[PDB]
């Protein structure tokens, strides 16, 4: 209610709701713009495909791509209590300790390094090697390590990996994130469990300081001198004024931005060119927008029926080093094991079973791009530019990926499963394999760094995540990131709202 208000109870704000609501003396409100889930599809790790273009997801639409050949990209979220962690493909992975280091260098404080956040991780996960030392035990997030319910396809190439020099690893989380192993996994008894089913259980939504708001979308921010006085709050019924002494975005790399420039804080001339008077003129909102893409991909016809998968399709990540698959460290590339024969719109799919596809990327790219509200309301859709393969060296690592990804599909230890290559098959220069690479790659959905944390003055955050221009705002989802992680980014959104739970509770 009165002290604090979350907008958007995704992964950071589900996890926000209930960390913050845990002392007695806080009342917190939690604003959400989609409705509760009803659908069961939701919780079968098996359907979260079939869950995009369903009522729950935004599905917005990026500008046409000129580094992937002009396309345009569909990129879909979470509308719901739960947010994207609802469609997830639920892999859990950490990140690698130098990501980390990177966010300590933007931002200038310590606690955003691996050592620090260690304890932040653990306090999350409930991991079958908790007590190590290294991964939680006894956290609200379940951590699955499959076995058993491995696909022999990714048996198979979890092996071909393993052969060219890649070492086995117990999952990607324990600081060394380079070699083989099944994806971790927020699955419980054969159930997906998002966010929204690990923080906000009935006992935290019973409490009394907790109040939950859905169908209602926050559509501007009050001000005040140099604070946020209240939020205008739009539901099905019409529009609400609603105060607060604190207020925490959590709407997500998208909405949190533009939820700032509906507000008049923002790139001047973003908000001259929207009709929105500019009340804060912040030049980095919007900008310093990353994402992963996955080549779709390697292809492969299957020389036996290929089984559906009994977990969640893409089974098997594996980084690596760009240029040896013996060499440790920071990933540079990963090529992924797809038991669903996962291609873009550029080529016509396979018939299911008779295929499989080894999808392929790139873990850091540099590449940097915007998103810009186009006008004042709420249904003015965001011009969105991920710049997807815009600088030289993202488009070189990702021909050392598509380069990885042939090699392991090619191995003896796959000869089982392979009948033979269908896609790209004979790439024989640097601009055709480009070309291939412009035509197939899709997003990750990894969005992030649309309200860059960092040290210097026009950073939109500094590094207790407090909008620098304003006393009691705050941004806290995966839009502060400075840089993406090696790999998926739920851990570390979840790892930046632990953080900031901690630091509320510390000062107040
Ligand atoms: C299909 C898919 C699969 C994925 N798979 C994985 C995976 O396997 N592993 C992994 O690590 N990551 C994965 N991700 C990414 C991960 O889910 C997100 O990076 C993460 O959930 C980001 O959380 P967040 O709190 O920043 O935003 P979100 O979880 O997206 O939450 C934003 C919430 O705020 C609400 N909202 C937005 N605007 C407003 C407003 N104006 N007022 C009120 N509410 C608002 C939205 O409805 C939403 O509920 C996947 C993402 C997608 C789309
Ligand atoms: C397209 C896609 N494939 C596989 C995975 C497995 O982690 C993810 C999750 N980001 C994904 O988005």
């Amino acid at each position: 209610n009165c002290d604090i208000v979350i907008v958007g109870g995704g992964s950071a704000g589900s996890l926000l709701a209930a960390r913050l609501s845990e002392d007695p003396d806080s009342r917190v409100l939690l604003i959400e713009a989609g409705e509760e889930p009803t659908d069961p599809d939701i919780w079968n790790p098996a359907a979260w495909p079939a869950l995009q273009g369903r009522s729950y997801d935004w599905d917005y639409r990026t500008e046409a791509q000129a580094g992937t050949a002009g396309r345009a990209h569909h990129w879909a979220r979470g509308r719901l209590i739960g947010g994207s962690s609802c469609l997830h493909a639920m892999g859990y992975m950490r990140g690698h300790p130098s990501d980390f280091q990177a966010w300590v260098d933007a931002s200038g404080d310590r606690r955003w390094g691996w050592d620090e956040l260690l304890p932040v991780f653990q306090a999350i996960e409930d991991h079958p090697l908790g007590g190590d030392g290294i991964h939680g035990k006894g956290g609200p997030l379940p951590i699955h390590l499959p076995a058993d319910e491995v696909s022999p396809l990714a048996r198979a190439f979890i092996e071909a990996g393993a052969s060219l020099g890649l070492p086995r690893l117990e999952g990607h989380n324990s600081g060394e994130m380079i070699g083989v192993t099944p994806n971790s996994l927020n699955i419980r008894d054969g159930r997906r469990v998002t966010a929204a089913d690990a923080w906000l259980t009935k006992a935290v939504r019973g409490r009394k300081n907790l109040t939950i708001l859905t169908g209602s979308r926050v559509r501007r921010l009050k001000l005040e001198g140099n604070q946020v006085r209240s939020l205008e709050v739009v539901g099905r019924q019409g529009s609400a004024e609603v105060f607060a002494d604190q207020i925490v975005l959590c709407a997500g790399a998208l909405e949190s931005p533009a939820l700032l420039m509906r507000s008049g804080i923002g790139p001047h001339d973003v908000l001259d060119a929207a009709g929105v008077g500019c009340l804060i003129d912040m030049p980095d909102i919007g900008r310093n927008l990353q994402d992963h893409l996955l080549g779709a991909g390697n292809l492969y016809a299957a020389r036996k029926p290929v089984p559906p998968s009994r977990l969640q399709h893409s089974e098997s990540m594996a980084y690596m080093r760009a240029d040896s698959f013996t060499a440790a460290g920071q990933p540079e590339i990963v090529v992924g094991c797809g038991v669903a024969p996962i291609v873009s719109e550029s080529f016509p799919a396979p018939a299911a079973g008779s295929a499989y596809s080894l999808l392929f990327g790139i873990t850091h790219p540099t590449s940097r791009g915007s998103v810009r509200i186009s006008g004042p309301e709420l249904g003015d859709r965001l011009i969105i530019d991920p710049a997807y393969l815009q600088t030289g060296r993202d488009r070189e690592r990702f021909r050392r990926a598509l380069e990885a990804s042939r090699t392991i599909g090619h191995r003896d230890e796959l000869a089982g499963w392979r009948e033979r290559e269908l896609l790209p098959g004979t790439p024989n220069s640097a601009a055709e394999m480009d070309d291939f690479i412009a035509r197939s790659v899709i997003t990750h959905h990894h969005p992030c760094g649309t309200c860059r944390m960092g040290k210097d003055p026009d950073a939109v955050v500094d590094a207790n995540l407090r909008l620098k221009a304003l006393d009691n705002l705050f941004v806290v989802d995966a839009s502060i990131m400075p840089n993406l992680t090696a790999g998926p980014i739920h851990a570390a959104v979840l790892a930046i709202a632990e953080t900031f739970a901690r630091q509320y509770h510390h000062h107040h």
